[PDB]
């Protein structure tokens, strides 16, 4: 789709409408879309799609509530299969612009307490659940009920206050997000939210969670190697 920031299309990508999706494993699909900020070209944000046996559980929104409904609808053409739940990892556009469309569709939908507490005054809509975290990062198992291979961890601020992580168990696929960002990259996104203090430690504590994925995951870039993690920290020792 050539987007500005964001990866580009290759062999493994499928278009659909506007969206692009990516299988990265035999139960998992990466899906990006595109948001055109004018005069300053496409950003493209990612997101995931697991398959739970007879269900299907989404990480992340699109930017949009009619791009997130385009991501039901490949859902439903190419899996056909329910959407059980969908949890966001924070309370920005390129994660949770999309939730009416989850909500117009009835699937129940899950945010860190503190992204739905977050959420009106970043413009957002609150997932209708909120998960809380120990003080070691785990979820509350009780707020994340039938999360299935879903392993949530809050990694402490980093490019939010309110990030969130997930792990794919049963894969060697985690999902850093915004927080992490690619081996390659010059900088670390948008620090206008950011906890530049404790960034380093988030991104390590992210990687210490899940120490054997070795496909990471993240928001603007293709899935990387764990150098994404290490990389990631570098960048935000020097903050
Ligand atoms: C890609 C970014 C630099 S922008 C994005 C986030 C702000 O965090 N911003 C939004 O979701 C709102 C937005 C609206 C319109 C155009 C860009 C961003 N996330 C950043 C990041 O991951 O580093
Ligand atoms: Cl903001
Ligand atoms: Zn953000
Ligand atoms: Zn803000
Ligand atoms: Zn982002």
């Amino acid at each position: 789709i050539r987007p500005t920031i964001g990866q580009q299309m290759e062999t493994g990508d499928q278009r659909f409408g506007d969206l692009v999706f990516r299988q990265l494993a035999p139960n998992v699909w990466q899906h990006t879309s595109y948001l055109d900020v004018p005069g300053f070209g496409a950003v493209a944000s990612n997101g995931l799609i697991v398959r739970d046996g007879g269900r299907v559980l989404v990480v992340d929104t699109a930017w949009t509530d009619d791009q997130t409904a385009q991501i039901l609808n490949w859902i439903k053409q190419e899996i056909n299969l329910p959407v059980a739940l969908a949890v966001v990892t924070h309370a920005h556009q390129d994660k949770m612009g999309g939730m009416d469309a989850l909500h117009a569709a009835g699937i129940a939908t899950y945010a860190n307490a503190l992204s739905n507490q977050l959420a009106p005054q970043e413009g957002m809509v609150a997932a209708q659940h909120s998960l809380t975290f120990a003080a070691n990062g785990w979820v509350e198992p009780a707020t994340a009920p039938n999360f299935g291979p879903l392993k949530v961890f809050y990694p402490g601020p980093g490019h939010t206050s309110d990030n969130i992580t997930v792990g794919i168990d049963g894969t060697d696929i985690a999902f850093g997000g915004c927080l992490i960002k690619d081996s390659k990259a010059k900088s670390l996104g948008n620090l206008g939210d950011a906890d530049t203090e404790h960034y380093a430690a988030s991104a390590r504590a992210f990687g210490a969670a899940f120490p054997k994925a070795s496909m990471i995951v993240m928001s603007h870039s293709a899935p990387d190697s764990r150098a994404a993690i290490t990389h990631t920290a570098r960048m935000a020792d020097k903050l």
